[PDB]
């Protein structure tokens, strides 16, 4: 027949993959994929004439980026100030805003000289934030009740850096002359017909027959002494391969490796596996009937005065709301409504993830009430949020650089099984460009490459 | 190496079958265990220097029966009146209680005679009940108030024979000359040192290596084109055999063939599964300081007089402790201490399963209170109860006649699969002796002798 070739997941990597094969006239290709759908962390979802993203938002990058150059060729592609206010109500002047700013810039790039590695990223943001802290402290002309302030903008500017996967993805945004965090102009790029039609393009090429939607692995069977690998379903299926392509998230690894491999994984891969970070990361939508929102708003900032002290990471389950460093005002109106775009991270959006919408709703409804000083907002008429921490088919939002594992960690989780008979894909094992899509994507086209000059070689030979 | 042989379960007829197959050499066979225990639906109890059954309690009859032969051979061998107790604490007098027995037995005979299969077993009780009703409320020399209390007793009659796995079941019993339902003296016989001894007797010829307990079973893979069976457990191992010889209980097989089988079981045989009945019986021991019933009871039997007009068969889940027909004395009190044994049967066994202990235990001890007029019974100091109904590995206590079903449908489920691939064994696959010890024992001989039987053949051919 030719080599028998199972993929398991259909998002990014899985369709790149089976895409990049079929190109090369690989016929025993199967897709196994877990949901009802493809795209995986790529969902889109449309209320209106306009589409909300639950998973990735942006293309990051341009010339060079594979999935711009899709977006771009389809043609799929294409204010205000931020408002600091505070938890009684009152909200905190431009000059205040702008001063912490200013501090915390100039403390950051000149720590960031001081300190290009997993571990020492972390130490930058350790030493930035006691060096900002000592400076508001020590500052002789400022007022106890502005330090006060200023402090616990500390707390609210790294509840924004928790949701970052690197130090990298935050160098982009650098600081204007006016005191304005200003993104790369080129940079960030939304699809207004949604993230999903790349998804769809680059799944056209592929055959229906393909891809077995609603159909998880249980285990992978490989180093048997007919097909040397045994891809297990949970229905009970066993499917004979000669080659696999794995393509689940890091945080599915995590929880199943000990039964989705048999025999067990090299020590080295399980080691990567345990070291390698992923991290919840939920979108929350609230649409609202008309804007109690100022106009010269982009975004409503939530800066604790009670946090001033805090050197805080994770809080108790009751708290999880604090975790929400504001919620942004989705722009024009017109396509959106009167939408506030909201994010949470880490362990504190899996507290989110059990909560009921009603639930969610009130306690958003109730702090943006206290935070704005007006009582009277009703709540919200729609609801829309993510819960990759909580669905068994992702168990994360993406890879990130945890202090204690390295680039080598990447390589190991990469690394293919013996014979080549199980290959490793997804965002997570791309060197430079995990936690994205083009990452995950060309993930897939890196191990389908690997089959692809297996068997261009066994052609050369034969 | 010799036929590969898979035993699934190790219960009665599991280890019956595995000794069986060792016993004529057969080198090359596992038991495959769900549980952590050997002996399934035998599961014996130990509470200070005595046993309390939690499953199978006495083996019924002596010449022939099997696990008679197996107890006596091994020396595992060896009062007062039944108390009519009304719902507002009266005691119903042993004339009312004598006549209404009478008359029952005299009706029942008579109806038994009137119309031996599946269907026409039910006519029996239910033609019984109305014509028994018929002659209370027409009897012109009885006042109206022990009208309603003999009509009651029908109700209660009713929920002794709930339990039952057939007519045949309820034909030991007969009643005395002096109004009293005695058995057949030799019939029924407890071992005192526990039932599982009788299980560890029939296990101990069987090699420690063979018996994988805590193995679940996930899938069988028959009729493949090494093994041409395949047993997928849940910890995802693919174990390779010949033959499978599969023991677990109907309610297993009710709940899990659409996906324990593939390809999937022939049509007759799964009309059989469906056909065929299991029912939930469980046991509730009430272990007192000390006894608050009189020493002339044997047992207190409950009559709700509010169940005068009631044809009921299920009751709702707020009313599940109604299904109970009475409770039990253990004697002698010096092995058992003051301990009350209970039954209960059918769909209101699952309801009392959900209830914490302490739950039970109240809503047992406000029963006892109302029932025998002291309302100062403390709670008990011990309880323990099974969970046959609700344990995944059982999903039912025994298999019984349902009107609807006739032996044809055992002899199909009991029919292997084509090349003796797949056996079918257990209790429910025995023509006369299932909802039986040695029922589930000879099923797993008749499997294993066919086995036997084949490889014999291939001996007298080769
Ligand atoms: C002013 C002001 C302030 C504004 N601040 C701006 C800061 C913004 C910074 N950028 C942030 C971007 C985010 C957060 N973005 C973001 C947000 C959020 C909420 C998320 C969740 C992600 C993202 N990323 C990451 C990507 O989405 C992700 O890497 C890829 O989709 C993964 O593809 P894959 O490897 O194939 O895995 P998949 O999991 O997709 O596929 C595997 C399949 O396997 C299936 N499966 C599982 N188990 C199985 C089994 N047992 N058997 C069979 N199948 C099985 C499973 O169902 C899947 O379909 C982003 N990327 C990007 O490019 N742009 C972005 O903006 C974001
Ligand atoms: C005065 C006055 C009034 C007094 N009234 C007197 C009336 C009394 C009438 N007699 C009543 C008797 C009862 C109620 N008795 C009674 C009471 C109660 C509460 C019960 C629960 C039963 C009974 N019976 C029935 C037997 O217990 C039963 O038939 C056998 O144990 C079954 O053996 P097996 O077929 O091998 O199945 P198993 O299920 O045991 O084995 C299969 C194994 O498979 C395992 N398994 C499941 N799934 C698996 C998977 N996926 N993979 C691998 N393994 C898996 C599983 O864990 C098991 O170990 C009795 N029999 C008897 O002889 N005397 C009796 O007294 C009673
Ligand atoms: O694409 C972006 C990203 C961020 C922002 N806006 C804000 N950034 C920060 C912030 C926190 N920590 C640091 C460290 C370095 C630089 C910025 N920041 C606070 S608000 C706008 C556009
Ligand atoms: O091994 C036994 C079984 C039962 C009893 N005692 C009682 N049996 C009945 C009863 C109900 N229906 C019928 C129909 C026919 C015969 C009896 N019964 C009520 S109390 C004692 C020993
Ligand atoms: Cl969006
Ligand atoms: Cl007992």
């Amino acid at each position: 027949p030719g080599p028998r070739v199972v993929v398991i997941g259909a998002g990014l990597a899985g369709l790149a993959a089976a895409k990049a094969l079929l190109e090369q006239g690989f016929t025993d290709v199967t897709v196994l994929e877990a949901s009802s759908h493809i795209g995986g962390r790529v969902q889109s979802v449309k209320l209106g004439h306009a589409t909300f993203e639950l998973g990735a938002t942006w293309i990051h990058g341009s010339h060079g980026n594979p999935i711009y150059h899709l977006a771009e060729a389809n043609g799929l592609l294409e204010n205000g100030v931020a408002c600091y206010l505070t938890n009684h109500g009152r909200r905190i002047p431009k000059d205040v805003v702008e001063e912490f700013s200013d501090l915390y810039n100039e403390v950051y790039n000149l720590t960031q000289e001081f300190f290009v590695n997993a571990e020492s990223q972390n130490s930058v943001g350790v030493f930035t934030r006691e060096e900002v802290r000592n400076r508001i402290r020590n500052d002789p002309d400022d007022p106890e009740a502005t330090k006060r302030l200023k402090l616990a903008m500390i707390q609210q500017y790294l509840k924004v850096e928790s949701c970052e996967s690197s130090s990298h993805s935050m160098d982009e945004v650098s600081l204007s002359a006016f005191g304005e965090w200003t993104e790369i102009p080129g940079a960030h790029h939304i699809i207004p017909s949604g993230f999903m039609r790349v998804v769809e393009l680059l799944a056209e090429g592929i055959p229906a027959h393909v891809i077995q939607l609603g159909k998880p692995v249980r285990c992978i069977h490989w180093d048997q002494a007919s097909g040397s690998v045994v891809v297990e379903c949970e229905d009970c299926e066993l499917i004979p391969a000669d080659h696999v392509i794995v393509t689940v998230s890091l945080g599915v690894l995590k929880r199943q490796y000990t039964s989705f491999f048999r025999p067990g994984l090299p020590t080295e891969k399980v080691a990567a596996i345990h070291r390698l970070g992923i991290g919840t990361t939920d979108k929350i939508f609230l649409e609202f009937e008309e804007p109690f929102w100022g106009p010269e708003c982009n975004s409503l900032q939530f800066v604790w005065e009670d946090e001033a002290e805090s050197h805080t990471l994770t809080y108790p389950p009751e708290l999880w709301y604090r975790k929400i460093c504001g919620f942004d005002v989705l722009y024009p109106p017109e396509r959106y409504g009167h939408v506030l775009s909201g994010w949470i991270c880490g362990e504190e959006a899996l507290v989110m993830e059990t909560l009921s919408d009603e639930a969610v709703a009130e306690i958003c409804t109730e702090m943006l009430r206290q935070f704005t000083g007006n009582p009277n907002i009703p709540k919200p008429r729609r609801i829309l949020r993510s819960a990759w921490g909580s669905n068994p088919y992702f168990r994360g939002s993406y890879s990130y650089t945890q202090v204690g594992s390295s680039g080598a960690d990447v390589e190991k989780l990469a690394k293919p099984l013996p014979g080549l008979q199980v290959l490793f894909s997804g965002e997570a094992t791309h060197r430079k460009y995990y936690s994205t899509t083009h990452g995950a994507l060309l993930s897939g086209q890196r191990e389908a490459a690997r089959l692809i000059e297996m068997y261009r070689d066994l052609f050369q030979q034969s």
